[PDB]
């Protein structure tokens, strides 16, 4: 019988985000996970996630990313989680063979972010470890760096929770029932009511949004991540090795420097394979491809950090059709908010999304420009 102003559904990355920043205000929230956040079926894990400011998607992700790397600097200094590492971060490619470079190349010149412009034996001389073909050109980003996801997660829920929200664990929302002036959840543990509803359930809403009356395709891709025992006189961010997202004749890799010796850690962004969130196999190397694909990658580029497989972890992408977020009011109810399609690229900007779907859900509106992200743009589909 409590009746909440604000129930989110789904405590992931944005959801949790979002709770923090209602608590933090006094607006009185129930939070619905399936599972018990942080957790390892959903895409927040793996422990470590780019945060990069360069961002040749959308003008409208700089902004968003500089606001949500502060927002990252401001909770570092409230909890006692390790939040952030500034390891910088390096993207590279065949010269004048790769937009992705180019348009975060064009990014930094156009809105005057500091990086350094590199290419060949450079790349190779400033950062041992790597070898690229002389033919290669980097742009480098000092500032920005690592995350660490499930304790960012983990501090969101603690700061919340201790400002009075409420966390309800292994319950999955089944319908929705949405009135003008009052939303409903219904779950086998119970209906639950709020006047504001922020949808955020990850690789699940290509599944549940069909119960808001909404069909956006939505596509959840299995996206596998190792760790390899690698030379830590290289590739240890104790030696300034940094984070890196690059694009190589197959494809567009990214990785991590080997944090306290757990090795450099790589992940294959261009491929994964289509799956449905609630039978995707977890279990790294199911597939041959899952560390082929890396080894392909670290044999060539990186071959001090090709050793032994020391870990591996199974998580989703879910993409929109042009793989651009989604963030919005739903297009019949102003009392309910979406988050989703974060299409493998979000995690940076959890903490801004918290912000902008507390400000949906309290305001309506929102300061932050999130004009690219509409849910009644055509390119959804
Ligand atoms: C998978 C992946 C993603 C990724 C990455 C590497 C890999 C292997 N590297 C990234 C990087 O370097 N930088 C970056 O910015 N992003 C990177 N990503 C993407 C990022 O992790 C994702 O975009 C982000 O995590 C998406 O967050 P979202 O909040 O959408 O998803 P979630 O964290 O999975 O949370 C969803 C939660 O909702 C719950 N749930 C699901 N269904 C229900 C129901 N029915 N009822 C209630 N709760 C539900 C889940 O349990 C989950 O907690
Ligand atoms: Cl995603």
């Amino acid at each position: 019988s409590t009746h909440f102003d604000v129930i989110v559904v789904g405590a992931g990355s944005m959801g949790m985000a979002a709770g923090y920043q209602l608590a933090k205000q006094g607006v009185k929230t129930l939070l619905v996970d399936a599972f018990d956040p942080p957790h390892t079926n959903g895409s927040h894990h793996g422990d470590t996630k780019i945060i990069r400011h360069a961002y040749g998607e959308g003008r409208e992700y700089v902004p968003l990313a500089l606001r949500s790397q502060e927002l990252w600097y401001e909770l570092e200094k409230e909890t006692h989680h390790k939040i952030f590492t500034k390891t910088g971060v390096l993207v590279f490619g065949p010269k004048g063979e790769s937009a992705f470079v180019a348009e975060t190349m064009e990014a930094a010149k156009e809105h005057s972010l500091t990086v350094d412009l590199l290419e060949g034996d450079e790349i190779n001389k400033r950062w041992p470890g790597i070898t690229v073909p002389e033919n290669y050109n980097a742009i480098f980003e000092p500032n920005s760096g690592v995350l660490f996801s499930e304790n960012c997660i983990r501090a969101y829920r603690e700061l919340a929770e201790a400002r009075g929200a409420k966390v309800l664990t292994h319950t999955r929302v089944e319908d929705f029932d949405i009135s003008p002036d009052s939303v409903k959840i219904e779950t086998a543990n119970g209906s639950y009511t709020a006047d504001k509803l922020i949808v955020s359930m990850g690789a699940w809403n290509s599944k549940l949004l069909s119960k808001l009356n909404l069909d956006i395709p939505l596509q959840p891709y299995r996206q596998v991540v190792g760790f390899f025992e690698s030379d830590e006189s290289k590739y240890s961010n104790d030696i300034d090795f940094p984070g890196f997202m690059v694009e190589v004749p197959n494809g567009i890799y990214y990785g991590f420097p080997s944090f306290g010796g757990c090795g450099l850690k790589l992940g294959y962004h261009t491929f994964g394979q289509k799956i449905d969130p609630d039978t995707i196999n977890r279990e790294f190397g199911v597939y041959p491809e899952d560390e082929s694909n890396l080894r392909a990658f670290l044999e060539e580029y990186m071959p001090g950090a090709n050793g032994e497989l020391k870990r591996g972890a199974v998580c989703m992408y879910t993409k929109t059709l042009d793989e651009h977020f989604i963030i919005d009011l739903h297009p019949e109810h102003s009392n309910v908010v979406i988050a989703a399609g974060f299409s493998g690229h979000g995690f940076k900007f959890s903490s801004g999304v918290g912000e902008v779907l507390s400000q949906l859900a309290l305001t309506g509106k929102t300061e932050h420009d999130i004009s690219i992200f509409s849910i009644n743009r055509p390119a959804l589909k």
